[PDB]
C-alpha cells in the first residue's frame, strides 16, 4: 500500500545557544533531512503549542457568519478590494469544507512606508471586535513573534547546513518588514461530507488539496494530531506522521532557487480526512526588496548561473500561481 516516510524529529534547543559546535550537529541533521524527504520535526522548541491550539479552537468555533462577511478576503467580498491575503476565507456549505483566517506582519500599519506606497503584498490585519474574542488579537499578534523567534534560529541552521555564516538567510528576515504569515486552518469534521470538497489525485487518493511546491523560504507548521500530509518521493507518495507538539518544517520554492535546487522544495498534498483538526502554517517570507544571490553548493566556488530573484516579485506571482492551480482557499 502506502509506505511511511521517514521524517526524524530534531532538537532545535541548541540553535538558541552559544554552543557552536552543538549547532553543527543540529545543521548536519537539518541539511540530511533537506536532502532525503525534505521534512523534519522541530522538538524543543519553547512554543506554548497548547494555548495556540485552544486559542483557535475558541476562534474557529465562535466566530459567526456575520462577522466572517466583515472579515473576508476580495475573493469572498467585492466590498474589501484591499485585502487580497489578510483576512478570513471562508467555507462555503455543501461545497468548500476548509475555512481559514490570515494575517501578516503587526507592524503593517496605515503609518508604514510600505503601506503608504501601496506596495503590492503588504496589507494591514483585520481583527475581530475584542468584546466578542477578547485577548485573540493580543494572543495572534504575540504568537506571530514567537514562532518568529523559532523560525529565525531555524533559518541559523539552514545557513551553516549550506556552509554559510549562520546570519546568511536571518539577515533579510526582519520585523519591521518580513512579508511572512500566519493562516489559522480550520478543517472541519462534517456528515454528510461534500463531495464537490474531495478532489480524486490520478493515484486515486482521495485529497483535501493537491500536490504542490511551497510559496516559501521555509514552512513552519503546527497542526494536531490528524494525519494527513503526503510527501512525493521518486516511488510515489510516502505518509507523513503526525506529531501535535513538534513542528513541520520544509523548503519552499524561493530555497529551492536559490540554492539550485540542492534543497528541493517538496512536493506534498494533504489527504482528505474527515475529521475536526487544526492546521497552522506560518510562511517564512523575506521582504519586498529582499535579494540573495543563488549559489550551488555542490561546486567548489559555490558558482551558479540563476538569476538573482527579489523576494517581493516571486512572492506575487507564487501567490497567484497557487491559486490558479490548486484553487481559492
Ligand atoms: C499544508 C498546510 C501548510 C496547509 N496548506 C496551505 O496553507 C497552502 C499550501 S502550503 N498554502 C496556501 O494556500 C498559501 C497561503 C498564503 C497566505 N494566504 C498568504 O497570503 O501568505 C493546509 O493544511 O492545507
Ligand atoms: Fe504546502
Amino acid at each position: 500500500s502506502v509506505s511511511k516516510a521517514n521524517v526524524p524529529k530534531i532538537d532545535v534547543s541548541p540553535l538558541f545557544g552559544d554552543d557552536q559546535a552543538a549547532k553543527m550537529r543540529v545543521a548536519q541533521q537539518i541539511d540530511a533531512a533537506s536532502r532525503d524527504t525534505g521534512f523534519f520535526y522541530a522538538v524543543n522548541h519553547g512554543i506554548n503549542v497548547q494555548r495556540l491550539s485552544q486559542k483557535t479552537k475558541e476562534f474557529h468555533m465562535s466566530i459567526t457568519p456575520e462577522e466572517k462577511w466583515d472579515l473576508a478576503i476580495r475573493a469572498y467580498n467585492k466590498e474589501h478590494q484591499d485585502q487580497v491575503r489578510a483576512g478570513y476565507y471562508l467555507s462555503i456549505p455543501g461545497k468548500k469544507a476548509v475555512e481559514s483566517f490570515c494575517y501578516l506582519n503587526p507592524n503593517f500599519t496605515p503609518d508604514h512606508p510600505r503601506i503608504q506606497a501601496k506596495t503590492p503584498t503588504h496589507e494591514v490585519n483585520v481583527w475581530p471586535d475584542e468584546t466578542k474574542h477578547p485577548g485573540f488579537q493580543d494572543f495572534a499578534e504575540q504568537y506571530y513573534w514567537d514562532v518568529f523567534g523559532l523560525s529565525s534560529a531555524l533559518l541559523k541552521g539552514y545557513a551553516l547546513a549550506l556552509g554559510k555564516e549562520e546570519n546568511f538567510f536571518a539577515r533579510h528576515f526582519k520585523p519591521d518588514d518580513t512579508l511572512a504569515s500566519v493562516v489559522l486552518i480550520r478543517y472541519p469534521y462534517l456528515d454528510p461530507y461534500p463531495e464537490a470538497a474531495i478532489k480524486t489525485a490520478a493515484d486515486g487518493t482521495k485529497l483535501s488539496f493537491e500536490w504542490h511546491e511551497d510559496v516559501s523560504l521555509i514552512t513552519v507548521l503546527y497542526q494536531s494530531n490528524v494525519q494527513n500530509l503526503q510527501v512525493e518521493t521518486a516511488a510515489g507518495y510516502q505518509d507523513i506522521e503526525a506529531d501535535d507538539t513538534g513542528y513541520l518544517i520544509n523548503c519552499g520554492s524561493y530555497m529551492a532557487h536559490l540554492t539550485n535546487n540542492y534543497y528541493k522544495a517538496p512536493i506534498h498534498r494533504v489527504k482528505w480526512v474527515n475529521a475536526e483538526r487544526q492546521s497552522l502554517p506560518f510562511f517564512v517570507n523575506l521582504g519586498y526588496d529582499s535579494v540573495i544571490d543563488p549559489f550551488d553548493p555542490r561546486e567548489p566556488n559555490g558558482k551558479s548561473d540563476r538569476e538573482p530573484l527579489s523576494y517581493g516579485d516571486y512572492l506575487q506571482n507564487g501567490l497567484v500561481s497557487l491559486i490558479n492551480k490548486n484553487g481559492q482557499t
